[PDB]
């Protein structure tokens, strides 16, 4: 029932660029663009927390042709107009230092992606993934721990929970359990879909807590930057008394890095209560509530 490898990098879908627009604000580090695909002329299906593959244009410095990226899909099933059109990639602009050989080095797919021009074909494969899938349980609780990019499977859980054309949409999928958004970023206008996070917010405040932790605005408790794994330290408590519940998922997206602060927080929490996290963890594993995309 879940749609996966519709299409195929021996034969991929020819989308369209209808949109590329920046998330990143003046005074952020780093590209981070929204950009959106035409799925007409195809059957590219897709459902939450997928990835799809890009293939860049060109060949590699060894003259072989490029293989593809694989991005969280950041829509909902419907496409961002609601129209089941489109598709939708949340794309950071890679670029690091001079020891790999230059100065500044840019990534090629990403670089491509975050430049490409609205008009422009693209090769598109999948959607490829279930490990992050999204339950359909009105009830259930949805921890969604998220630090850059790892944003987009967070985005594609809100918009089908909380958009009023999503709600309309899906008479099934009317939610009223409990999420949480705890999202990592260096500054505030690195905050990408702040608006909409803040306005989502604000309807269900019931329903959706957004926690932030920006590391060049904030401290933790023992003077160092803010990290996401601060702020799971500081709800720890809160955080594994949520997922002591049956209905509880936990999904952790970004760039790898974060499991290790984020499981010793929880560890101290669970061991209170004479119970190892990480035992306890590998049934939530198991149990498929316990979801987990870093790259
Ligand atoms: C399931 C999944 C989902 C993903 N989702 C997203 C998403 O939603 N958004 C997004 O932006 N990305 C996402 N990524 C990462 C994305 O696939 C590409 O890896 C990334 O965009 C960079 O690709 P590129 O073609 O730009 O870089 P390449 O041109 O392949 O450059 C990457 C290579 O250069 C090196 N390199 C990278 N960083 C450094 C560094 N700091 N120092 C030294 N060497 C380095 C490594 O050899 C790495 O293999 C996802 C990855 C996976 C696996």
């Amino acid at each position: 029932d879940v749609p996966v490898n519709l299409y195929r990098p021996n034969a991929p879908f020819i989308g369209k660029v209808i949109s590329n627009e920046p998330l990143v604000k003046e005074g952020g580090i780093g590209i981070v663009q929204h950009i959106k695909f035409d799925l007409t002329g195809g059957n590219l299906k897709y459902i939450e927390g997928q990835s799809i593959g890009i293939i860049p244009p060109g060949v590699d410095k060894n003259g072989k042709p490029e293989k593809l990226r694989l991005y969280s899909i950041a829509s909902t099933r419907h496409g961002d107009d609601v129209d089941d059109k489109t598709i939708s990639l949340c794309v950071r602009q890679l670029e690091y230092k001079h020891p790999e050989s230059g100065e500044t080095v840019y990534g090629v797919c990403s670089t491509y992606l975050t430049h490409i021009e609205p008009g422009s074909e693209v090769k598109i494969t999948g959607p490829v993934g279930k490990k992050m899938l999204l339950p359909d349980d009105p009830e259930a609780n949805v921890i969604m721990l998220a630090t850059g990019t790892g944003i987009a499977p967070m985005r594609t859980y809100l918009w089908r929970m909380f958009k009023d054309a999503e709600r309309a949409a899906n008479p099934e999928y009317q939610f009223k359990g409990f999420s949480w958004l705890v999202f990592g970023v260096p500054t505030t206008p690195n905050i990408l879909y702040k608006e909409e996070l803040e306005e989502i917010q604000q309807k269900y405040p019931d329903n959706f807590r957004l926690t932030y932790a920006i590391s060049r605005e904030q401290k933790n408790p023992q003077g160092g930057r803010m990290y996401i794994q601060d702020r799971v330290a500081e709800h720890a408590d809160q955080l594994w008394q949520l997922i002591k519940n049956q209905k509880t998922h936990t999904y952790i997206c970004g760039l790898r890095g974060m499991e290790e602060g984020i499981d010793a927080a929880l560890s101290a929490a669970a061991a209170k209560e004479g119970v190892t996290w990480s035992d306890y963890q590998k049934d939530l594993k198991k149990a498929g509530r316990w979801h987990v995309e870093t790259y």
